[PDB]
């Protein structure tokens, strides 16, 4: 059920783009901003799954550590 995270936009992820985790499931981007956490300044994306009403936030410049691929084409 539901449509998968397809690709039809630019390279870098934007607001309203689609995201999928390696196990968690699928979410939808709502807003994106940059901040300093634990002594580290980077772009932190904020997604909100309307399926249950949960929110997920991950580092766009540090996703390589989590192993999550969130992009207009990347899953």
């Amino acid at each position: 059920a539901g449509h998968m995270p397809e690709g039809s936009a630019s390279l870098q992820l934007a607001v309203g783009d689609r995201v999928v985790y390696p196990n968690q499931g699928v979410c939808r981007v709502s807003a994106i901003d940059v901040k300093e956490v634990a002594g580290q300044k980077l772009t932190f994306v904020t997604m909100r799954r309307e399926e249950d009403g949960a929110v997920v936030m991950v580092p766009e410049g540090k996703v390589l550590a989590i192993g999550v691929r969130k992009v207009a084409s990347a899953e």
